[PDB]
């Protein structure tokens, strides 16, 4: 990774193991708003494969806020999972690792461009949550997770009905971790502001083996286990919006 | 265009209130690293009308915080007149005799115009000065040439100084929101940061910054601060409890 682009290589990475006790409570930390993620079924959406994970690219309308001024648009989303009895969760909880992971990843309204924002500090910011196995199947899951096999192959992809994108978000948006760090994958651009919920969302054992053995990556490989591994936190405290 | 985002939610200066700023552990000590220059070469400090300047030189970089980092562009004093505070920032409605800003662009950011308006892009220090017994020696050096700047638009040479001296000793204690510039164009995003700790200068020193340089007629260079603007639902934090 720091073979290709060395960016990987540098001082303040992500992701991180979350520690609670070590995270500073800062009453400031208000509820994240999240405005416009109720899309109605027409336009529908581009669900692809891309080889290294799945993604869902968003329509513009979904506005963000992690404070007062610190406004967001959601560009698209995309999930980090295991393999059959391994998780791959990115960010840990005191070194557990967590079925899988889901990735919303916003642009900073004072860019006009992606391009503008990789590097800056606050240009990018991902909201995560992770996925654990629960007794129901989810609903909100369901809607990307049956047309999984439709784009089995790396590089295809279909059109999937616009839902309720908020719904594959954990129950409250008050409790969460933050800190500033890097994209997970080339070109590991810092600057990057992550907020990691503090409550899971649940999906049924069923779902996670059909998020974990349906899609093919490349040559003929498994895409599984699609996670970088837990980077150091050098000096950065993550903090807590709750006490 | 009387400067539009002058009119935005989000200003600066504003009444710090102690008790409702929020205790941050994740605000460590500041740390400056090159604000010790050389005497050679020399810096240019300025009257620019509204207020003095002096602009500093490449090297001075400043953190505030893991992978928080800034680069020092200026600094730039807010006073008032004689017997009139004109501090910016005030704290429980209280206003301080005067104010130094030490303006600094982050690290990602080759050029001010790409850092306006974006967050974080820039992060001023400011420090109040209070009446002290003592002479300043650090203030000293700037305040001992302002006779030759009295005019509006002037300028003059200075040695290099250890610009550090002209801030506080603790840089453990302070205050920090999210604001903005506090002239035209007053855009937002930027990071201050006020000290629990003020600055002493002699009365002689106040006077000296309040009484000698002029603005634009022939009207005396005096209580150069912005009205405090509404908080607007922004928590302030504290790097104490
Ligand atoms: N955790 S993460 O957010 O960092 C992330 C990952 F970790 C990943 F593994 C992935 S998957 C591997 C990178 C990739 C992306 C798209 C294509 C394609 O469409 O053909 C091919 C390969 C990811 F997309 C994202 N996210 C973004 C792409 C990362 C590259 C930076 C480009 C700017 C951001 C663009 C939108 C967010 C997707
Ligand atoms: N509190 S503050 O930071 O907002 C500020 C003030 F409130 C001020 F009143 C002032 S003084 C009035 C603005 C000014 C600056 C320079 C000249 C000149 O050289 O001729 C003329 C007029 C100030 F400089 C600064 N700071 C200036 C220094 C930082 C470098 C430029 C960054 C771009 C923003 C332009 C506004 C001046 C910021
Ligand atoms: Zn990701
Ligand atoms: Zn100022």
């Amino acid at each position: 990774w720091p073979r290709v682009s060395p960016a990987c290589a540098g001082r303040f990475q992500s992701p991180v193991d979350i520690r609670p006790q070590l995270a500073a409570f800062s009453p400031a930390l208000r509820p994240l708003e999240l405005l416009g993620f109720q899309l109605p079924p027409l336009p529908e959406l581009r669900l692809r494969n891309n080889g290294h994970s799945v993604q869902l690219t968003l329509p513009p309308g979904l506005e963000m806020a992690l404070g007062p001024g610190r406004e967001y648009r959601a560009l698209q989303l995309h999930l980090h999972w295991g393999a059959a009895g391994r998780p791959g969760s990115e960010h840990t909880v005191e070194g557990h690792r967590f079925p899988a992971e889901i990735h919303v990843v916003h642009l900073s309204t004072a860019f006009a461009r992606v391009d503008e924002a990789l590097g800056r500090p606050g240009g990018l910011a991902v909201l995560a949550a992770f996925l654990e196995e629960g007794p129901e199947e989810n609903s909100a899951y369901e809607q990307l997770l049956s047309r999984l096999e439709e784009i089995a192959e790396e590089g295809s992809e279909t059109q999937v009905p616009g839902l309720d994108i908020s719904a594959l978000l954990p129950s409250d948006f008050s409790r969460y971790f933050q800190y500033e760090g890097s994209l997970t994958t080339p070109p590991c651009a810092q600057g990057v502001i992550w907020t990691v919920f503090n409550q899971t969302v649940m999906l049924s054992a069923k779902q996670l083996h059909t998020l974990s053995d349906t899609l093919w990556g490349p040559g003929d490989s498994r895409l599984q286990l699609n996670f970088r591994a837990t980077q150091p936190l050098n000096g950065r405290v993550i903090e807590a919006s709750f006490p």
